[PDB]
């Protein structure tokens, strides 16, 4: 069909609103997330506009193919939408008020710098390319756009579904595109972190200080390496919930500062074993001493400023 | 087409039906699980009724094309129901007997603190959404609600599958919608559980525990160090076993509480070591006898307090 | 279109045919194998039937469209059954000669108690729904069932391809159903097991009981101990090979049986040592000479005892 | 549409060509591998023919539904070939000139017991299933079979693209079918075998083998059974390299006889302390003096042995 | 439908232009890359052409089926290019303006030779085949070849969308074909590779160094061979952040040096061991002097030697 020819110089307004009944499969790694929605449209077309008297129904329901509906697409998406119609009505007037269910995998950057501490703001962008005949813009209808309540992505707090009202209109391969911001507010809520990440970790760098309070070589390398090995198994253990980025993570800061401490508590133990050897225990002993206090002290130093230096 | 005209008014009850062919690929880290059933729908449209001694037949067989039915769609799912129709059959005064063989992707949300003696209720919603001629109400015909028998999810025992009869009837963007709930329970069948995760897990912190047996802190290092890489890594070898969540479960308390046990046997090597150094073995070996029985008294006390605590 | 008339009160019994081109894709976790294959049917459409004489040809070559085909389905499948039809053959009787070529994912459960000594037996259920007007039972023609020579699932041997003559009728949502079982039967074929499972483990459980001949509680806790996490670190390079499962397998009950020697190994090292250190050591090295052949005869034994316990 | 009639008593001969655009995605354990390329069959149907005087055209182009088209499948696919046709030409005197661009998952059978020095012979099966009114055999045009030169399987070098001109023509299901293979050479170019699986692993043996210029138990326990681990840790680490098969390797019997090498070391360090402590230092010494050379000799000649008996 | 007829003897130019929206889903080891896009071309064909006047409308919208459309296709791709059709203009002289929005997985051959400091240059090749009532050429609009701003690939840096303006003609199975080279070049851009490999891989380096300042056999072993497993189970850690290559990277040489640094420390620990038991504590002190010194200077030669060797 054609597109409704225009009121005078002037474009044509498409009243949107998405509305989230399920979203799901959240990909930190791709950076996807799918969401199954309804996606509600609204134009005034009117070609289709009837006299409520004559015609006896105040509503005409129509099928795709009879009606012009305006090319809207994603921007953000990895492949077709999958979307079904759910109803087209028309008000006498000739506002065609549509309705689909659409499931697409949509591709919203993450940024896990404050892992896992971090707050996502998930983007869905709403597209529709101007004909030359008329030119189209998007608008935000605020009662049809919202989220089911029952909606979950498990590890995380679903806080706010809202839309940047005005679109952003630019020109693009010789015509006019109106885009729409779609944001899913999205917190994160790991609550076996300290028990299942940094309290073993934890321990693992303890058990190593306990060199400090020892003098046998043979035992302080044993604890101090075999300690690290520990460390690195069960840093494998979580490296699963562990987040894969080209970036340095809050987290990831954390680890390695631990990987920092193996060293130099190694420097330590080979210290205090050459002072000895050396003949000078006086040293040895002093340094191994001040080692208790130094490596617990420095260490929560350097996390107060990381933490610090991240939030 | 068009939907059927009212008796006056009253709404469209649709008698749904699910019977479960076949149930199977639960995904307990996505949440999801994949079904194959039949779906049976019945609703009473007049314009299709006939006189049987006029036309011959009893019962006429129709195609989806000619007639109407109602759209239903099911909630919690991941795409397209992917159904094709198995019979339409029209009683004389109007009936339709509906019946199609689905396969749909379900996200139900699931809960493993309770693991692995957990049990799970998995949610089917179906949906049908009210036009403006006619409102459609939702009904559940419990002698088409079932499923097969040889229904198999290895390592879960299906005990129920049934429905709630009274729908959920609310307004969803200015139109009313009937919500259907098909709950089937599940509840988990773990026999290798303590042989293959709890049984060789304390055998690696019962071997920990011989270093009160024990005054040579380079045999005690070696064992309650190496001990804990044994467990790390055994930890690793069930990883997969173990069920990846934001919140603690039943066995992830356990682990934990295995974590804290060999922190505490290092203190306690440590400080028999430290008191026998500075030259009182009375106190060291003291702590070491208490420590024979303090270990496993407490074990089992802080194993009844979590059970409790959890069950 | 619609289904022949009966003969008198009689059902139309339509006869199936499998005939395996490849079979592949087998997962062991998920149950289920992919399949390609061809599906041979027919029945007897009098309606179809000709006179060779005045038509000129004996055979009429059919599209689907044109021809009443019965709706024929696989009850443990996961999709579509994605088939497309090869040649329809009607003979002039009016016997149709159906074939297709399709492609499955077939659910069938498997059973690893005796693995990797384990037979499958795999299940192939074809269906047919009977409608009003006349019910429809299934018959299997015995020529067009079998396989191709080349068919290859790696690491099994492909048996025999089968099925039950007598088909399976019963009532279903209040209409009658006819049921086959096709029968793939494929043993295991393990040949690197011993080399790559049991005698790697079998060196890691040797060389932890050279501690019985040793005094060095040091070097037997460095063995028994350092052993055990070969042995873990092993089971998890072997982890891929072994059957996820939620039962006991006779190669998992053996890898049990092993993480019992190393705790039995550690009760008579630290034994071994508590005597000595007791001033003791008459009882102290009766106890480790005897373990020298206490703890391979035992083994023996217990490995004995369950290879007849599972065949 | 109905085949071509035949000439008098003699089949229709349909020239065949495959011309590999791309060849990618070969999974090793699966023995499946992907390709795009080209299609090009031949057959002379007269029904078509045409003068080219009257015509006005030489070579008249049709569509898929129009012209008559012999049914050609793959043998050994996964699936549906997922085909779209790029142009059908017609001669004056009936031979059409068909062309498609198809995108397939091939299962081909591969052989890794010479890995990675392996070569494999991937096959691609071309059928034709002869219909009742004329019999259909294939044929290979030798211009129309080849490979693009940007052809590229990482970590292979692609030899010769090939097809066997002699068709496998056989009897099934009581029809005639002519079968064709096109086979693709491709020998196995992994260059850091060396560098990534043997240096390393041997170098970890030798490093075991420093305990033959060695006296303390307590080091050569440590020495032998720490390296044993770092050796598993080694093959953790190269797993994924290494293929997943039901027979022995190569590379899994050099990996099979280093495990056997640790623990005729053990056998050693356990026999020179038992000697020592059992007060004769004489044997306890020649044996670890041999052993310096007995060693490094039988793995060579054991290696030797091997790489004679698979190559 | 037909091509447009020649002008004279003359090729169809059709003009060629593709706007990058989403580029993701980049396989580092199947050398794949996933690309969401608009592509527009431009024909003229004259068939079409129309008067303003009379038709009243200027640019008259057609459907694909309507019109001929190029049989454009891409070279290197996996599939279907799963494209739908955004819009069709024609102007008054027959010139058409095809704009269609795909997503295809495209193969572009990767080198990760210098990873991860290499950089990769993306193709993505057009084709069209060229009929034989008129031959089609193939030609780069400027202005319709871009890329979105926001179009991301974590952990690169999208540098450049270009395309070869002069297309490669070339004969192909009897026929001419016209191919066009689209280049997106990306550069790595992994930050944390310094706090995440190489630095905590030179800590277990440093560590297995305080070797040289000890002089304990026991303790030494302990070091070196504890350090090495450390390191094995770092490189385990790591080993999803690292390439898997049939040839050796810059990171992976570097790799293997530190398992030459391991055994030629352990050469080391041996010898100097050797040394002080054969009575010669003059040369084992020396070498184990020289060691502290001769093993950090080798290793950076040895790292700017690689370094070079590649950069």
């Amino acid at each position: 069909v054609s597109p409704p020819p225009p009121i005078a110089d002037e474009p044509l307004t498409v009243n949107t609103g998405i509305y989230l009944i399920e979203c799901y499969s959240l990909d930190d790694k791709a950076e996807t997330f799918k969401v199954n929605a309804f996606l509600s449209l609204s134009w005034k077309d009117r070609r289709l506009a009837f006299d409520p008297v004559r015609s006896g129904v105040r509503v005409k329901t129509y099928e795709p193919e009879a009606i012009w509906i305006p090319e809207i697409r994603f921007v953000n998406v990895e492949n077709a939408r999958d979307a079904d119609v759910v109803d087209i009505s028309v008000s006498p007037d000739g506002t065609v008020q549509y309705l689909e269910r659409f499931s697409a995998r949509v591709l919203s950057p993450l940024d896990f710098r404050r892992y896992p501490f971090d707050s996502q703001t998930l983007h869905i962008y709403l597209i529709v390319r101007s004909v030359d005949t008329r030119n189209i813009v998007l608008a935000v209808d605020l009662e049809k756009v919202g989220k089911n309540d029952d909606v979950f992505l498990t590890g995380w707090d679903i806080e706010s579904f809202t839309a940047v009202v005005k679109p952003a209109n630019f020109a693009l391969e010789d015509r006019l595109e109106s885009k729409l911001d779609y944001q899913l507010r999205i917190s994160r809520q790991y609550f076996s972190y300290i028990p299942n990440i940094i309290l073993p970790m934890l321990f693992i760098l303890f058990i190593s200080w306990t060199a400090f309070w020892s003098t046998s070589y043979e035992a302080n390398v044993t604890l101090v390496v075999s300690t690290l090995i520990a460390q690195i198994a069960f840093n494998i253990l979580v490296e699963t919930n562990l987040p894969k980025t080209p970036y340095m993570t809050y987290t990831g800061a954390i680890i390695f500062m631990i990987y920092l401490f193996y060293f130099v508590a190694v420097i330590e133990v080979t210290v205090q074993h050459y002072l000895k050897v050396e003949s000078q225990p006086a040293r040895a002993a002093s340094i191994t001493r001040a080692s208790r206090i130094a490596f617990p002290v420095v260490f929560l130093l350097a996390n107060i400023i990381l933490a610090f230096l991240f939030f």
